C-alpha cells in the first residue's frame, strides 16, 4: 500500500557530501524496512480500531509512530536534497532575514540544535501557520514532525553519515547545506502559506 | 462502541475508605469522559486509518492511549475494590509467597513505589506470563500496564484521594488494602495463569 | 539553603476564585513539603558530586528535577496571583498585540493549552530572549519552564482546583485571569528584556 | 579528573567480529569525548549545587546523564569483550538456568529486546540484588543502567557497528556472543552477590 518511492537522482549524485553506498543503504535498507513494516503495523492497526482491541490499538502505537514517522521524514528528506538545488525563492528568502535575520544565521542556528541531538533524531526548518513564522525544532528518533509544516529536514541518526564522516557529525551537518533542494523546499514553503 | 460499566456498587459503599463524593465524581465525570472522548478518538483514528492519513493517525495516538488507558485502568479498577473482598486464593498466596517472601511485603514495596509515582499515574500488581512471576510496576497518567497481565490497580491521581485525604497520599494508599477486592484479584490471576 | 518564601496575601484573599482551603494546603504541606525535599536531594547530590560518584548523582536527578521544579513554579505562582492585579504594562500590552495579536487570544491559547495537560502540570507565558518573542508553552509534572523566561504560570494539579471546582478544570483556568497579578507579569516581562 | 581507561586488549583484537576502525573510533573518539565532556559539565554541576543556583544545575541534567551515562557504559563493555573469553562460571551458568532456563534462550531474549531498540540504546544483563534474580533491560541513548547491577551490556547505537554490518543489527548482536567476556561478567555476578 505505502511504497518506497524512488530518489529523484542517481545513487552517487550527492557526492563528495553524502557517499553512494550510504544513500544506497539508506534507501534500499532503511527507508524499504520503514516501508514493509509499516505496511504490515498499518494493517493490524486498522483491524485492531476496527474491533475495538483497545489493549492493542495502543500497544501497536510505538511501532506505528517509528515505522510511519520513517516514511515520512525520509520521504520528505529525498526531495530535500539535490546535486544543484538552487537557491531559496525571494519569498523564502525574505522571511528567513525576517524571522532569523539571515540565511547564515538560520544555518547557524538549525545546525547547531541539529548537532546537538542525544541519540538518533533529525532537524527541522518549518513553517508554523498559526503564528506565520519560520521554527527550527529536533525529533527524536523516527518522530514526525508536528506542529508546522515540514520544510528542510536533516536526519542525524549515524547511519546518515557514519561511513563517511565517521564520528564527526558536525563536517555532516554544515556540509549538508552544500545540498540543500532549496527549489524543493521553496515549493513547500509557498504550499504551507495557503 | 465503548461504554461505561456500571459500578458493582453503590457509592457509598467504600466509606470510610473511599468517601462517596470520591466514587461519583470518579465514575460518572472521569470514567464518563474518558469513555466519550476515546469512542470520539476512536473514529477519528479509524478514518485516519482507512485514508492512510499516517501523520494524522500517528498525531491521535496520545489521545487514543490516554482516554483507552482512562478506559482500561478504571474499568478494572472498579472490579478490584469490595467492602468485603475476602483473601487471596490458596495458589495467590502460594505464588505471593515464593515471589515476594510473605503479603506483608508485597504490600509494602507496593504501597511505597505506588507513593512515590511523581504527578499522576497508577501503581499495579500483575503477572509477566513469560518468566511467570508476580511483579509489581506504575504507570504514567493513564497509560494502561503493558508487559504483564493486570491483577490490582491503584489509583493515585488526586482525584481519587483528594477530598478526603487531602494531601496525604500515604494515608489513602496504606488504606486501600482494606477494600482490595482479593476474589476478583485472585480470578484475574487465575486467568492469566492459563 | 531553600526557604519557603511568605505568601504575599492571607490564604483566602483570593475568594472566590481560589478557596482559602485549596491555598492553605497547596502552600503549607506542597510547597513546604518541595523545599524539605529539595534541600534534602540536594545534599544527597552535593555529596555525590563531591565524592565523583557518577551512577549516584545520575539517579537523584528525576528527585531535584521535581522537588527543585516543585519550589521554582510555586514560588513564581504565589507572586503571580493578586485580587488587585491590575492591567498590562502599556510595552507588554504591546508586545502581546505583536505576538498574539490581542490579549483575548493569548488568553483563550494558553487557556486551551493549560486545559488540554494531561494529567499534572502547568501552562505557561513566557519571553524568549533569543528570538526576541513572547510564547506559550505547558510542562508536566513539575518540571521547570525551560528555554524561556517564566512570565505568568497557571498550575494544573488536581490539587490546585480540585477542592472547589472539582474536575471542572476549565472553570478554573478561565477564571484564574482574574487574579493574575499583571504588576508582577510586567516586572518580569521588564526583566526579561534587559 | 575522571580518565579514559586504556583496552584491556589491541584495536584489532576482536576481528573479525568488531573490526579494528570500529574500535578505534569507539574508545578514541566516542569514549574520550563523553570523558572530557563529562568533566567540564560535572565541574559546573558542582558549582551550582554547592551555590543552590537551582535552574542551573537542573539543566545540567540532561548533560550529565549522556555524558556520564556514556563514561559508565563504554567503561563497563570494554571489560565485557575479549578475544578469548572463556566460559560462564557454574555459579553464573547455574543460575542463568534458573532464570532463563539456558544461556540459548539467555542469549535470544537479550538478543531479541536489544536488536528491537528504536533509535540509539543498549542492552543489559544485570542482576537484581532485592529479588535476586538476573534480569534483562535496554536503556536509550547513554542513560545508565538503574535498578540493578550491570553485568553484560552491548552497545547498538550504529557507531558501534555500522562500518563493518552496515544496516544489519541483529548479526552485530548476534555475533558479539562470540567475544563476549564471561571471566569478567562472571566476576561481576560474583561481585553483585555479597
Ligand atoms: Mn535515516
Ligand atoms: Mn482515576
Ligand atoms: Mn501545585
Ligand atoms: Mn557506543
Amino acid at each position: 500500500k505505502h511504497t518506497l518511492p524512488d530518489l529523484p537522482f542517481d545513487y552517487a549524485d550527492l557526492e563528495p557530501v553524502i557517499s553512494h553506498e550510504i544513500m544506497q543503504l539508506h534507501h534500499q535498507k532503511f527507508h524499504a524496512t520503514y516501508v514493509n513494516n509499516l505496511n504490515q503495523i498499518e494493517e493490524k492497526l486498522h483491524e485492531a480500531v476496527s474491533k475495538g482491541n483497545l489493549k492493542e490499538a495502543i500497544a501497536l502505537q510505538p511501532a506505528l509512530k517509528f515505522n510511519g514517522g520513517g516514511h515520512i521524514n525520509h520521504s520528505i528528506f529525498w526531495t530535500n536534497l539535490a546535486k544543484d538545488g538552487g537557491e531559496p525563492s525571494k519569498e523564502l528568502m525574505d522571511t528567513i532575514k525576517r524571522d532569523f535575520g539571515s540565511l547564515d544565521n538560520l544555518q547557524k542556528r538549525l545546525s547547531d540544535i541539529t548537532i546537538a541531538v542525544q541519540g538518533s533524531g533529525w532537524g527541522w526548518l518549518g513553517y508554523c501557520k498559526k503564528d506565520k513564522i519560520l521554527k527550527i525544532a529536533t525529533c527524536a528518533n523516527q518522530d514526525p514532525l508536528e506542529g508546522m509544516v515540514p520544510l528542510f529536514g536533516i536526519d542525524v541518526w549515524e547511519h546518515a553519515y557514519y561511513l563517511q564522516y565517521k564520528n564527526v557529525r558536525p563536517d555532516y551537518v554544515h556540509a549538508i547545506w552544500k545540498i540543500a533542494n532549496w527549489k524543493n523546499i521553496s515549493e513547500r514553503f509557498a504550499n504551507a502559506r495557503q
